[PDB]
């Protein structure tokens, strides 16, 4: 791949689309000012789906020269317009008129069907041309570093909304067509063409103002203004929080966001009309969830963040992608977390994208965050969970390292020297560091240029008023020790914390050596010390014992914050899955976690346990372990009990349903009985129960119930209303334990009843249900293999039924046996998933082999 000659670059587009409904094509003529920087008989641009009419280059005050040469490479999008006579270098105006078509791949310019108040089904032309795919609106130099502005013009019908970038400047009627009228718009400023946008369209809106004083509306479908309500309020705080905090004022005299019905990009940040879809952006107050209102928050921030961040400063080529998703995907969490602090939104972070990057950095076949990008194609390959995730999350910990004051200084000097413009990776570091007098480019090498994260392993001795820290790096795998002697290593920010100040660190540092040593002064033995504050930085921690017992008090009274909480028992199970640390260790830190109110800790505390429970399936004291649960679960689910207590919160009644489920499955007595009291009264019509303990007592009265319990749910299915209650039901359908129950849950799952994209959630269901069902889950899957591997080969949902039904193996012996079955009985879209669930039964096969009796001895010593 080679970019284009740019021997002749743009200077400004001026565009005149006319989108031709029902016919979903379009016609437009382009007249592109541009500068031939260089002598040269033909112009390269980027083209597809386009056909041109006619195309000629008139230089300053001459008369233009058709183009006699035309040549069409659609396996580059690339078009050579010929021409007889050199250029020559100067000013010119290229004129190009074409046609296109309104396609229906969801990319460049294409039709977006829609439902009117009634119906009928009509057609909507809306646009989406990242990455390159506004060549297929119009031929232009689609490359993020060939910057120009645009002129945008629109010939909509009269009951029709024309929106762009810019706001409407005229609107004067076309002559040809009475019913049309041509829409132009105002001049946008230098900017990048997959940041383009136009969308004709019916829509209302709903419009305010914000302090700064930009004109902000939402738009939403007909007959849903109301719905954009919440999104407007928070797009009209948004714009002041970044003013502020980028010292920078909205670059755009209006801001727009529209919801789309089913916009299959989900959401886009075009610069001043960021497209949305409506199951996003708007709130159905009779269709909408709790936490809805805080996905809203945190999408509107993310792409707002853009308009400073990527479209203001554009990345200078798609290897640097990474930094402009990463940074907007770690500020939208200091944007909501600033406007809601009772979100407590970095807690929900450090669960998400944290951890899942933590998860994938430390297994096989990883690679850095910044990989050098070819082909634009390139990109969709080798960008995924790592290079987002963990590209937010080693931005949180450079602002951490880098301190709010000097962050805020070296955005404020990296947006103004480089607006309207283009900067790379390094240009960013660059600036940080003026700002920071700090390392930042050769710390952010280690974090970028390679792939995998450091364990920093610490150990104390109390030297007088003073603690001793010994510190340690090395490569964390979730196998064990890494085995390779590249010994790679990293250079890690590390904030220091104790008891004596628990919320604001007591000492920051750079690690960059293998091993160093650290004096915390005045630090009493009483006194515990915490590694990682706010769970900032991406590294696990391994804490001596003396040093872990000193944390059971600050679990235990809850002066260690809750995201530092929520790390500490992550990395402590994750430790002793790898063979670091032993499973009893991390067993007794349980029972400090009694006290525990926060729904996003017990969230990650239910899941760890969760895998362990079913781990100990395969041994003969799996009583002991559901004991052990129970009495971890007990304390929480007698506070929150089962019916919501005057002015509970909405993660309340979350934890409320996760508790009781836990309690239920693990055969709480108390929650079992209560349990059949709320189903037999929801089954008789007495007193139909909330949708927020529906899930949890269908698992409960189903796992301790018979064949009358079953029947009563495919009963409660197949006379399920709506489809939402049906999902409810096959999920937790798989909770049966008796054989021949089993077996007619798999039997629904491939009926009628049953749509096929939902198949496989019964099924996964019946896998995590037990351990012998999910050995009847894995015998179900190979005998009806030839209806299934028909039903969804090469799809999503075949690497999903692989990953539900086998990772649940702990017998390395069956690690060996599910390989064996996929080269008899192939599945070559699953190639990537089957690698990954073998090598998480061998991890889960020698855990369990290396801590079962140890486990064991230790659940008979704690009840005595
Ligand atoms: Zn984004």
């Amino acid at each position: 791949f080679e970019r284009l000659p740019a021997d002749v670059s743009p200077i400004n587009y001026s565009l005149c689309l006319k989108p031709d409904l029902l016919d979903f094509t379009f016609e437009g003529k382009l007249e592109a000012a541009a500068q031939v920087r260089q002598a040269t008989n033909q112009i390269v641009m980027n083209c597809a789906d386009i056909d041109i009419i006619t195309a000629s280059y008139a230089p300053e005050g001459d008369e233009e020269i058709h183009a006699t040469g035309f040549n069409y490479q659609n396996e580059d999008e690339k078009v050579t317009l010929s021409f007889p006579s050199t250029l020559q270098t100067g000013t010119g105006t290229l004129k190009i008129d074409f046609v296109g078509e309104l396609n229906d791949k969801m990319k460049g310019f294409y039709r977006s069907k829609y439902t009117t108040p009634s119906g009928e089904v009509r057609y909507a032309a809306v646009t989406q041309f990242e990455a390159t795919d506004a060549r297929r609106a119009f031929p232009c130099w689609d490359e993020p570093a060939i910057k120009a502005t645009f002129d945008i013009s629109l010939v909509v019908p009269k009951d029709r909304v024309a929106l762009s970038n810019m706001n409407v400047i005229d609107r004067k009627p076309y002559p040809d067509d009475e019913n049309l009228v041509e829409v132009k718009f105002a001049r946008t400023p230098v900017m990048s063409t997959y940041l383009v946008a136009f969308v004709v369209g019916e829509y209302d809106f709903v419009e305010t103002r914000s302090k700064d004083g930009v004109c902000v509306r939402v738009y939403t479908p007909v007959g849903k203004a109301e719905q954009g309500k919440f999104a407007l309020e928070v797009a009209a705080k948004t714009l002041p929080f970044y003013k502020d905090y980028f010292n920078v004022p909205y670059p755009l005299p209006k801001i727009d966001l529209i919801a789309i019905a089913d916009f299959a990009a989900g959401a886009m940040e075009n610069w001043g009309l960021v497209t949305y879809r409506e199951t996003a952006l708007l709130i159905d107050p009779k269709n909408s969830c709790s936490s809805s209102r805080q996905w809203v928050a945190l999408v509107v921030g993310h792409e707002l963040a853009h308009q400073w961040f990527g479209n203001l400063v554009t990345m200078e080529w798609w290897t640097h992608l990474w930094l402009n998703e990463g940074f907007a995907s770690w500020i939208e969490y200091l944007c909501v977390d600033h406007c809601f602090p009772e979100y407590d939104i970095w807690t929900q972070f450090v669960s998400a994208d944290y951890t899942r990057a933590q998860e994938l950095d430390a297994l096989d076949n990883s690679h850095p965050i910044e990989v050098s990008v070819g082909h634009p194609s390139e990109v969709d390959e080798i960008f995924d969970a790592i290079s987002y995730s963990k590209g937010a999350s080693v931005i949180r910990m450079l602002h951490d390292y880098i301190g709010d004051k000097d962050f805020k200084k070296g955005m404020n000097m990296y947006l103004t020297k480089f607006q309207q413009k283009n900067a790379a990776t390094e240009d960013l570091w660059e600036s940080l560091e003026n700002a920071s007098g700090k390392p930042i480019a050769a710390v952010m090498n280690t974090w970028t240029k390679q792939m995998g994260f450091p364990l920093i392993y610490v150990e104390a001795e109390q030297v007088e008023d003073d603690r001793l820290l010994r510190l340690s790096q090395k490569k964390f795998c979730a196998g064990g020790s890494y085995v390779g002697e590249d010994c790679p290593q990293w250079m890690v920010p590390i904030t220091i914390s104790t008891s004596e100040d628990p919320n604001q660190a007591k000492l920051k540092i750079l690690m960059d050596k293998p091993e160093m040593n650290v004096v915390l002064k005045n630090v009493k033995p009483d006194q515990w010390v915490k590694l990682n504050l706010g769970t900032v930085g991406f590294y696990r921690t391994q804490y001596s014992s003396a040093m872990l017992e000193s944390l059971l008090p600050g679990i235990r009274d809850l002066s260690l914050p809750p995201v530092d909480r929520l790390g500490l028992q992550n990395d402590l199970f994750s430790l002793a899955r790898a063979g670091i640390i032993s499973t009893v260790e991390v067993l007794k830190v349980m029972e400090a976690f009694v006290n525990e109110p926060n729904y996003t800790v017990w969230s990650d505390l239910s899941c760890n346990l969760g895998i362990l429970s079913t781990l100990l399936s395969h041994t003969d004291f799996y009583e002991e372990i559901q004991e052990f649960v129970k009495d971890v679960f007990s304390p929480i689910g007698e506070r929150l009990g089962w019916d919501p207590k005057p002015g509970e919160g909405h993660l309340d009644a979350l934890l409320r349903g996760l508790v009781l489920g836990k309690l239920g499955k693990a055969g709480h007595k108390a929650t079992l009985e209560e349990a059949r009291r709320r189903f037999k009264d929801h089954v008789e019509g007495k007193q139909i129960l909330s949708a927020d303990l529906r899930s949890p007592v269908y698992l409960t009265v189903l796992k301790h119930g018979d064949g009358t319990t079953l029947d009563i749910m495919l009963k409660l299915h197949k006379q399920a209303d709506m489809q939402e209650e049906k999902n409810r039901i096959e999920r937790v359908l798989g909770a049966t334990l008796l054989p021949d129950l089993i077996q007619k849950v798999l039997t629904f799952a491939l009926s009628e009843e049953v749509r096929p994209q939902d198949t496989v959630s019964v099924i996964g269901g019946v896998a995590g249900g037990s351990k012998h069902g999910r050995k009847a889950a894995w015998k179900f899957i190979k005998d009806n293999w030839e209806e299934l591997y028909n039903r969804y080969q090469g799809g999503f949902l075949i690497s999903r039924l692989i990953k539900l039904s086998v990772e649940g193996f702990a017998v390395d012996k069956m690690a060996g046996e599910v390989k064996a079955f996929f080269e008899s009985h192939p599945a070559p879209s699953a190639e990537r998933t089957i690698q990954q669930c073998c090598e998480n039964i061998l991890l889960n096969a020698a855990w369990l082999k290396r801590d079962a009796e140890s486990i064991h001895q230790y659940l008979l010593q704690r009840k005595a």
